[PDB]
């Protein structure tokens, strides 16, 4: 099974996943002077309010805190979208240690983590249709650096005893991602992919600009999960961050100036 050891990391991925090596895969190193100002890009729209998540799970690789996507509650527009996307799930990418775990990097600076906001493009019935195209997902990647703790991120860190191995989920209702934003929504934007297995290129990155900030404490909770089920030797979840690939064929561009 893929995963972030030697035998099974980043780098064996294209073996089950050919299109690991494609033309738009994510993450990616994110230069500053390179990615230009577009003004045709459009305020974005992160509209939370009703979210309603509904449980958390350790899948072996990180965990999700899932939402009910089936009506328009959540949901990201505006921006370098065309439509209204509905958030599915977030989960975050850390390291072992704060100077290491995001996935994308900013003149390749590495942060200690990063947060993804899953959303499918509602034009496609659902999650595994959107998949299936170009403009299928969005996602809003919020870089972590350690600081100051993050209230809104407590209630995740105090369930994650509850789900310390692989298939473990617990009850998470009532959880609002709002208090996981910066303040800022100013961003870069590329057309990209999910960043683990399968990799599929249907993602449209919304990449913040502004990190928010986490405590040592709570990321040091992160790092106590278990990337092993239950009954089986530990092996502590981190660094289940998949290095920036090949820009290749695409433009960055940031809605700021
Ligand atoms: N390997 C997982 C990958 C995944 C991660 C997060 C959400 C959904 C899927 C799979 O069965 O999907
Ligand atoms: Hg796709
Ligand atoms: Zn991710």
């Amino acid at each position: 099974h893929w995963g972030y050891g030697k035998h099974n990391g980043p780098e064996h991925w294209h073996k089950d996943f050919p299109i690991a090596k494609g033309e738009r895969q994510s993450p990616v190193d994110i230069d500053t002077h390179t990615a230009k100002y577009d003004p045709s890009l459009k305020p974005l729209s992160v509209s939370y309010d009703q979210a309603t998540s509904l449980r958390i799970l350790n899948n072996g690789h990180a965990f999700n805190v899932e939402f009910d996507d089936s009506q328009d509650k959540a949901v990201l527009k505006g921006g370098p979208l065309d439509g209204t996307y509905r958030l599915i799930q977030f989960h975050f990418h850390w390291g072992s240690l704060d100077g290491q775990g995001s996935e994308h990097t900013v003149d390749k600076k590495k942060y200690a983590a990063e947060l993804h906001l899953v959303h499918w493009n509602t034009k496609y019935g659902d999650f595994g249709k959107a998949v299936q195209q170009p403009d299928g997902l969005a996602v809003l990647g919020i870089f972590l650096k350690v600081g100051s703790a993050k209230p809104g991120l407590q209630k995740v860190v105090d369930v994650l005893d509850s789900i310390k191995t692989k298939g473990k989920s617990a009850d998470f209702t009532n959880f609002d991602p709002r208090g996981l934003l910066p303040e800022s929504l100013d961003y870069w934007t590329y057309p990209g992919s999910l960043t683990t297995p399968p990799l599929l290129e249907c993602v449209t990155w919304i990449v913040l600009k502004e990190p928010i900030s986490v405590s040592s404490e709570q990321v040091l909770k992160f790092r106590k999960l278990n990337f092993n089920g239950e009954g089986e030797p530990e092996e502590l979840m981190v660094d289940n961050w998949r290095p920036a690939q090949p820009l290749k064929n695409r433009q960055i561009k940031a809605s700021f100036k």
